[PDB]
């Protein structure tokens, strides 16, 4: 039933379409009737000054509005509706890709006492506790902990993005009633490409009910495009039926979503969920905006800082293998006698040395029969520098049969038949997730699941180039030996 | 300048490696010195002949970028005539051009370093800078560790302000060396060209400032017949213009780390050393990455500091629409708290024309010049509100009251009433003193101090003459708030 081109809003807010130069309203949004008391038909044609009753809204005539606009962003326009109860809206005036002036009221009241001051005094105090965690963990346990507390969710998680663009949630606050989606891992499809690329130019994705009935603008067509309005800019567009049906069978009523975006790509959410409906008013959603960019911040430094440990771990390993390989008479023997620090200059499980005849297993690795016909494979690949592989039972069929040990691959020519092997097993640390078991979060980690199968963890550059340092130094080792 | 002879410093060899066959089209004319064997002998043969070093399998076409960087770095070792046994570190590039590029700096082992001292003092220096309170004491661990993991006799931490303008901003050194510290320097004296190069190329080592340069032979390659783009080398020599700034300054080698946010150059780790010193691939590499994770938390640091002047911003905002209303007259409410008036918008002086009646506050000019600097504002017909980081520039007369309101930003009330901030020219918020008081220079102005630090602040301090600090947006909405809550209290004071 629900169309897919459905440019529609949630029924909250209105959306109102101005006319130039005459400033009138060439299309409204159809929920003007009960919020403002009054009809399309009436105010199809009225200028805003008339709509409102104050005229608070004075727009200065023009034959075209340009960047006047800015000016007039941060609006706070009112009018009476019933019992002169004088209901009041912020307003925000953007130009649809079509080009049109549109203009989006979120009806808002300064009941909630220490509204936005609060938010921020809450917010500095967060950033306080969060640069003074040790533990990366910690660190963005309390990033949920304090967005909940300062939002009031009933359940705050921060999802980050894998190397394929996947998702796993690797943090969570929640009552302790809701049921628990920390590790859950969810296929990148489960957010397409489009509504990422949109968290660039929209970073706030506020959909306070759910269950709303999404209302269209009378009428449909603009007049002058004699086509539909482009809501791409709007905080009012409504979410597609796909993601609401995955958030209703989840149990939510009302979602907030904050983007953390690293130099243009994005890189994880704060994604905000509450089982009954929860408005967040304009003040709060700059401010939320603000934190959530100076939140990443501080995660992209944490994130940084700890990815330049690994370096010096694979470096102490770089350097343990290279003492130990030149103290032991055969330079294999150095490397075999310290299998924690060879597969560790990689981050890997298994290991291989093939060097002349002899060939040394190390750790997890298939068995030598099917090891030595990779070997094989591998001379008459012909491979120049290094060869590396995420999947390997891709590219060479035959691995399918020890996905579970060599799902990943690094291996680097030594010599014309000499090779060094690294094996990775396909993802089995899933077991953070329960796995429980027909669009709901258990499904996307099972079809997920489907994905990563006969697939590793990707090999990070670090630990490729560590592996090549190690290459060029056995060779140079030899070198000499000769030499020697 | 304009004409980039491209040269080379003359420590480490430059060849170009003609496709397929990995001949050497070109070479550096030091090789005669460095290798014992002279250009015309070099030239034509492959670089396996020459090093004794595993010659790529001649490629089907040309290397690609896998395997000139999986080739990187390598050790290529040669005797030559006289029983010289001469290790080299060997790094591929290709030029902007496409020619593939070969540079050779000589080193003291085959092995590879794995530089773990280095990393493990880094490793301890994050642990240092993320435990550090205070912006400063982040600043001023950094230069400190880098010095104490580096060695080198001076590291400097260099911020680039809104114009690109240097500004000293750490710095660690002997103790009997020169300070440095709270140096201005004008953006010119790092050109365009140099920047822009930092973002693709974030490393520059110039171990020899004195070294002679010396050119590839033949100069022109054969495959352009166009001289050869050292851009993307790290054996580039320097411009002699930078080198005499250098050797001015006492220095005989400087390392450079460039700090890039978001593909614009926020600020530089620029090392000096006395003596000639070397860094090799391995520990660039190793610099290079721990500069980002540096700069990462340094960007982080700034960022949460910036986030704090918004909350102190709101703090104030709500602080003055509180009294504001309080008090029965608005303007009662604000003089009330002027501390919070002027923090508003960061200002240290302020003005409220309502009506007849006008209140200075803080810092401002006399009344007279006041007076007639309103008039101005009224001639000058202002719409939303107006702001300038130089007043100088556009109302000449405030150029008696610099020192002052050299920054006004105003916001116009109907009925000719105004509200006014004012930010002093920026000569006092940094006394680096470079030159001894009132040292008579000028005496004897025959440039004697061309290419040197005392000249760049002199410069710099001529650029930023009638000059306040910049006015930050969250500053301008700020005011922009109190305009809106103002002109909503004159509406609701109908009376
Ligand atoms: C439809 C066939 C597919 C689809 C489309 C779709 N998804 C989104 C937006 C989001 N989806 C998620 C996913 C999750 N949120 C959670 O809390 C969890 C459990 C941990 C998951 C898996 C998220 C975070 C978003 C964006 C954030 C938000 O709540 O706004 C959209 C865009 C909707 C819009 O217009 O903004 C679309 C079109 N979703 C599916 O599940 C199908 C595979
Ligand atoms: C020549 C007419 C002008 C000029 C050109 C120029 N400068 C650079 C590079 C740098 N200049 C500096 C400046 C300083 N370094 C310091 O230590 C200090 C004192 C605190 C100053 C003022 C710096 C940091 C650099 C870049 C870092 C480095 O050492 O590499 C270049 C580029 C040279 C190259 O080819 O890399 C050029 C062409 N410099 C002048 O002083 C003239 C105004």
């Amino acid at each position: 039933l629900a169309i897919h081109t459905a440019h529609l809003i949630q029924p909250h807010g209105l959306v109102v379409v101005l006319q130039e130069p005459d400033l009138t309203i060439s299309q409204i949004s159809a929920n003007c009737t009960g919020i403002l008391g009054r009809s399309p038909e009436d105010l199809l044609g009225r200028t805003l000054g008339e709509v409102f009753d104050s005229f608070q809204i004075d727009p200065i005539q023009s034959r075209l509005t340009a960047g006047q606009i800015s000016s007039l962003n941060p609006s706070k326009l009112w009018a009476r509706v019933m019992g002169d109860d004088f209901v009041i809206f912020d307003g925000v005036f953007h130009r649809n890709s079509d080009g049109l002036l549109v203009c989006e009221l979120e009806p808002a009241y300064t009941s909630d006492n220490l509204p936005f001051l609060g938010f921020y005094h809450m917010a500095r105090a967060a950033l306080n506790r969060l640069r003074q965690q040790a533990n990366l963990r910690d660190f963005y346990d309390v990033i949920v902990e304090e967005v909940r507390r300062m939002t009031g969710f009933d359940r705050v998680m921060l999802h980050r993005f894998d190397e394929n663009n996947h998702g796993d949630v690797i943090a969570e606050d929640k009552r302790d009633d809701m049921e628990p989606y920390l590790g859950l891992h969810y296929p990148e499809s489960d957010i397409p490409q489009p509504a990422r690329r949109l968290f660039i130019h929209n970073p706030i994705r506020v959909i306070p009910d759910v269950y709303g009935v999404a209302v269209p603008l009378t009428p449909a067509v603009n007049p002058s495009t004699n086509r539909a309005v482009d809501l791409t800019e709007s905080i009012l567009r409504s979410a597609y039926h796909c993601h609401l049906t995955y958030l209703k069978n989840m149990g939510v009523g009302a979602s907030l979503t904050i983007s953390l975006i690293k130099d243009g790509h994005l890189w994880g959410l704060i994604a905000c969920h509450h089982q009954t409906p929860k408005v967040i008013p304009f003040e709060l959603r700059k401010a939320c905006e603000f934190f959530g960019r100076v939140v990443f911040s501080n995660i992209s430094a944490q994130e940084d800082t700890e990815t330049f440990d690994y370096r010096v771990q694979l470096a102490e390993h770089e350097a343990v293998l290279l003492d130990k390989m030149t103290t032991a008479a055969d330079f294999v023997e150095g490397l075999t006698n310290h299998p924690d620090r060879l597969l560790g200059l990689t981050g890997s499980q298994g290991a291989a040395i093939c060097f002349g005849e002899k060939l040394i297993l190390v750790g997890e690795t298939p068995d030598e029969k099917a090891v030595q016909y990779l070997l094989q494979w591998l001379e008459n690949r012909e491979v120049q520098d290094v060869f590396f592989t995420s999947s390997l039972s891709q590219i060479y069929p035959d691995a399918v049969n020890f996905k579970s040990v060599a799902s990943g691959l690094l291996a680097i020519p030594i010599a014309r038949h000499n090779f060094l092997l690294w094996f990775r097993p396909e993802v089995l640390q899933t077991v953070n997730w329960g796995g429980d078991p027909e669009l709901h979060p258990r499904q996307s980690f099972d079809l997920w699941k489907e994905i990563v199968r006969l697939q590793s963890l990707p090999w990070q550059s670090v630990e490729i180039q560590s592996a090549l340092a190690l290459k060029k130094a056995i060779v140079n080792l030899i070198l000499r030996q000769a030499e020697e």
